[PDB]
């Protein structure tokens, strides 16, 4: 038995409400991320990278 | 047994409810990333990116 | 057994209820990404990207 | 037994609902993508990308 | 047994209702993507795109 | 204007994916009712009955 | 203007996923009701009833 | 204006995603009412019943 | 203006995902109701019940 | 202006997850009510019951 029955980047059993009114985003020469939710992600090798932001 | 029953990048049971009046986004040269929901991604090899936003 | 039985990957038993009034989206010179839901992907070799925005 | 019984790149079960009045998108020299749901890929080789958005 | 009995790259089982009041597009100089759904792709060799716009 | 524009009495947008596997029923002296789907009744006088069972 | 514009028993926008492996039911000198959906009834007089079970 | 522009006995906007493996159900000199979902009535006189079970 | 612009006995926006493995019931000489969801009604005159049992 | 936009019996924006393995139930002579969820009534004459359960 070598990595067997292993539960890695698992997202599960998630109950989300949003109420809003007039939400905004205004965004000039910028990156916004806005709202990730119930995102998994495994990489064997190399870099992951979940609601990331790079101006210029 | 190599590797094997293994659970990698999995997204189960979410249930989401959203209620908004005008929502709005306005991006002048901009990279803008928003409402990413119940999103899963297994890379073996390279690099793996969720609601990334990078501007210029 | 190697590799065998494994899920990767893999979205489920996800349920989203949205209500909006006057949703806008408005964009000059950019990229904009919005309201991904439910996606699953797998990459052997090389780079998978879910929702990324890049401008110019 | 390799690289058998395995599942990869599948999403099921997704139930949606979407109540919008007056949607709208407005883009000039720009990339939007917007309103993708219950997509799954798998790449052996090669790069993978859901929902990306590039400007010029 | 090798690559045999594998699932990769399937969507099943989704429900989706829609109800919309005036939806518009406008694009110049650009490229737009909309409401993509239920789509499934696997791909050996090369690099395989869903919903991906690309301006200019 | 009397008893005008009502809306009585009405289904509309449902969308239903069932999937299953040996669904069985079995029923001796006895009166079971399944399944009903998307059923809209109105009546101006009398009793009115959507799924309804009764034994013996 | 007198019982004008009303909405009343309208059931509308609704999005239902169901996964069942072997579902069985089994009476004897009974009644069962099973899987009502989407249904919606007006009645101006008498008594009106959904889903609804009397054994003898 | 009298009883106009009145919203009564209305359900919209619901998303249901169910899973189940051996769902069973056995009665013997019995009423059982099982899954009503999304049933909206309105009884202007009278009694309104729903998911209502009375043995013998 | 008189009993206008009301809402009364309305359910709207709820998103619900169950998982189940081996859900059972089984009734002798009873009255069971299980799983009502997003039930809405109004009753001008008399009584009206969601989800009620009686035995005997 | 006599009752006016008025909001009464209403449910709205509610989310639910349940997971579960082996749910049960086993009723003798009795009445059992389970898993009532986003239900809601009005009754402007009469008695209004939800989720009750008499025995005999």
């Amino acid at each position: 038995y070598v990595g067997s029955k292993t539960k890695e980047g698992v997202v599960h059993g998630v109950a989300t409400v949003a109420e809003k009114t007039k939400e905004q985003v205004t965004n000039v020469g910028g990156a916004v991320v806005t709202g990730v939710t119930a995102v998994a992600q495994k990489t064997v090798e190399g870099a992951g990278s979940i609601a990331a932001a790079t101006g210029f």
